[PDB]
């Protein structure tokens, strides 16, 4: 693997731009913390650039094709990215070949605008079995790590509760507290920027 990490100063504008981003986009979960814990705040640890010539270039590429298919815009966003497979993804890429076949908007790969909401899928669907550790979904000990993602959406289909992206469409936008999830069915049309390591803050 040609993948390298850029370890940030937390004076760095672009750590404080990352870190308020995610701090800010915590949110109140139907859950009542159930998948990712209860927190109002975050413990961040490190947040590292990832720098990979391929990948960069499989994703431009892929942005160029989507903006003709969309009055030449890309619909480019910085989401959150929550899965077991966050160690993989920096070096491999996004895979949609590892996407669950019955997720609520079939398989792709899940974003949202809410770190507090990928956070939910880190330890895998509905928090899974929690920390491999203590088993615990709402651990405050364990480190979790989330990716801050350039997306591509392209023409975004709108859903609520499929294989591909709709015909003319390059994702799909969902709003099942309503919050917003977004889903990809290729893996270059994300490119995973800045790798944030973490822990959930107990409150008092
Ligand atoms: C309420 C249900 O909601 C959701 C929300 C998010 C996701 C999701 N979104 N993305 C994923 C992961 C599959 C995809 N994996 C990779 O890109 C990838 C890339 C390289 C890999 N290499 C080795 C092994 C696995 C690898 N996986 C990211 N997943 C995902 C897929 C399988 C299991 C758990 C997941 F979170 N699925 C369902
Ligand atoms: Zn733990």
């Amino acid at each position: 693997s040609g993948t390298i990490l850029i370890d940030l100063s937390p004076d760095d504008k672009e750590f404080q731009s990352v870190e308020e981003e995610m701090q800010s986009t915590v949110r109140e979960h139907r859950d009542g913390g159930h998948a990712g814990g209860i927190f109002n705040r975050y413990n961040i640890l490190k947040i590292q650039k990832v720098c990979n010539k391929k990948l960069w270039e499989r994703y431009t590429h892929r942005r160029k094709e989507v903006s003709e298919e969309n009055h030449n815009h890309a619909n480019e966003r910085m989401l959150f990215h929550g899965s077991p497979f966050v160690n993989a993804i920096i070096h491999k890429g996004f895979d949609e070949r590892h996407a669950y076949i019955g997720g609520m908007f079939g398989a792709g790969i899940y974003f949202a605008e809410n770190s507090s909401k990928s956070n939910q899928y880190v330890y895998g669907i509905g928090g899974g079995t929690g920390c491999p550790v203590h088993k615990d979904r709402s651990c405050y000990i364990c480190h979790r790590q989330l990716l801050f993602c350039r997306v591509t959406l392209g023409k975004s289909f709108l859903q609520f509760s499929m294989a591909h992206s709709p015909p003319g469409h390059h994702s799909v936008t969902g709003r099942p507290l309503a919050l917003a999830e977004y889903v990809i069915y290729r893996g270059e049309q994300a490119y995973p920027e800045y790798l944030i390591t973490y822990q959930i803050m107990r409150p008092e």
